[PDB]
């Protein structure tokens, strides 16, 4: 009751003010725990009331920070789990087969336990996602390869660290300006014995002719296979496509969002201009427009392969995965 | 004279039957020497008779073996030299300037010596073409590069041997089947300490993703910048273009031919089918048509740079280099 309300308010304020869970997996775990607490503590009779309550809470959390798609993905996953459990306990996707060959008000006592155990199984699968992704490193990295990365991705770091246990290769890291988090990735990889190079994004094209493949992380994966990545990733993808360099996206399954790139002006995250132009510039700041987008849109045609905890896939198959995780009626939320 | 006629007949029969000068430079030297002997021994009152007799001899030599463009190039170079000598001694290109602004057979008793000394200067410049081309190796090869070659080219071998004196790199050689002369190139490069790999042409597209640049020779350079190279070079150029891999053609200036790719069905050299399908196959040879083209046509858009004894040029500039060497009236010959 009161404790749940305080937790929800704290989560919303943390999302609004930034910070909090640095790891995306940690944020997904916290969202799943909050949803589990909402299901346990709040009073509901049938599946419809629970779905409406979850929809309202997910709407609030999404409006708190629209750029954090993991919270909305978790809300939609919980809604799909609830729908599946209700259909299994009560009854027995849109397609041509369904079109040709032709009510959540009922209450069941054991529905809540099934929902809770399904959520617990989802959390358990979430805990082992990084190791599952990293276990496929050897199938994609050969001897004396050159790998190009941008920013600081923990999944890519685990990928490269696992691959380095048995193979020798070179890794080039571009500092994702202004927040040059690529330096941390470079020093972490160098601490593991991998030979690493530090360079600015301005050189991404220049060295791209000597890169064998590109391995990057992402913030969100759209329904068409497009990426919401860190800024400068679109340029890296274009440079890789210019040289036909394969581009690999190491992204967990919980970063898939059933949204489409139709939305505008809310995609990129705009932060204070101080990161790009310091306040000490003076008078010229009065008549200069400074914009600092944090995220970038990458079209699906620039992506070669998606590596997730379930294996490797092409972007053209992403829709099917998105059909297996989310109900089409929960896209609007 | 009888000796000159017998030399011309021997040259023509050697061209018709194949073999003879293994290197292109040796064939150019022999053609220039034959033309000089023709000019000295034959009796001509004026420049017109000399030009017509040289045209007749060049027609005979070209008809002896059309695929050997070096002989015709030498004939046209000598004709242009004669034209320029006569114009300088007697008088003082098509362009808009000439169009807006707007006669041989005049004996001068001094043209022969000028022609002979110009031919001698051309031969002297020809002697040092290979070293001039190889002197530019260090400007195009960096440390730990990967180079891809096809067949056996003397100029590329000199290029790589000169570059290896100061730099360490990897060279991949594709055997130009059926005449697997790439084995000789690989062995020779390994004798110089360069690390080399032997592979078939079927693997070209398989390995171009790990190649930094492609350095190849050619048999002929066309007026539009196109190439007549060994069979299999077109697919190599297409694979390099697929990966935006720069393609460098190391070819001396005497391989430029003012002809255009309009000519068809005589471009490639067709040899006995024994090289592709052995005679021991038996009955199936009765109803099987097997063709063995020796040369391939490479469009100019697949070539990045031409390296010759005068430096580096783009294909789009080839026409100018072609206008500086040959008169437009001698293209038909």
């Amino acid at each position: 009751g009161s404790e749940l309300s305080e937790r929800i308010e704290s989560f919303v304020e943390t999302l609004k003010r930034g910070g909090g869970p640095r790891s995306s997996e940690e944020m997904a775990r916290e969202t799943l725990g909050l949803l589990r607490q909402i299901i346990t503590d709040h009073r509901w009779s049938n599946a419809g009331e629970l779905m409406e309550l979850i929809r309202r809470e997910g709407r609030r959390m999404t409006a708190a920070q629209p750029s954090e798609t993991t919270v909305g993905n978790m809300v939609r996953r919980v809604l799909k789990i609830i729908r599946e459990e209700y259909g299994r306990l009560h009854g027995r996707q849109e397609s041509l087969h369904k079109l040709l060959t032709s009510d959540f008000s009922f209450h069941y006592a054991q529905l809540q336990s099934n929902i809770i155990e399904a959520i617990n199984e989802l959390l358990v699968e979430l805990e082992g996602t990084m190791e599952n992704i990293a276990a496929q490193a050897l199938e994609h990295i050969h001897s004396n390869e050159v790998i190009m990365t941008i920013g600081f991705s923990r999944t890519v770091e685990a990928f490269l660290k696992e691959a380095a246990r048995k193979r020798k290769f070179h890794v080039i890291v571009a500092e994702c300006a202004p927040f040059c988090q690529g330096h941390e990735m470079a020093v972490n990889l160098s601490k593991a014995g991998i030979e690493t190079t530090v360079m600015t994004d301005a050189a991404i094209f220049a060295v791209m002719s000597r890169v064998n493949k590109v391995i990057i992380g992402t913030k969100t994966i759209l329904a068409n296979g497009a990426l919401r990545a860190v800024t400068g990733t679109h340029t890296l993808a274009l440079a890789a496509k210019h040289h036909s360099t394969p581009l690999i996206v190491c992204a967990p399954m919980f970063k898939l969002s059933p949204q489409f790139p139709n939305e505008e002006d809310s995609f990129h995250k705009f932060v204070a201009p101080e990161e790009v132009l310091p306040f000490t510039e003076g008078d010229i700041l009065e008549k200069v427009s400074v914009h600092c987008p944090v995220f970038d849109y990458v079209p699906p045609e620039l992506i070669t392969l998606f590596i997730s905890n379930i294996g490797g896939n092409a972007p053209s198959y992403i829709y099917r995965l998105m059909s297996e995780l989310y109900h089409p009626d929960d896209h609007v939320l």
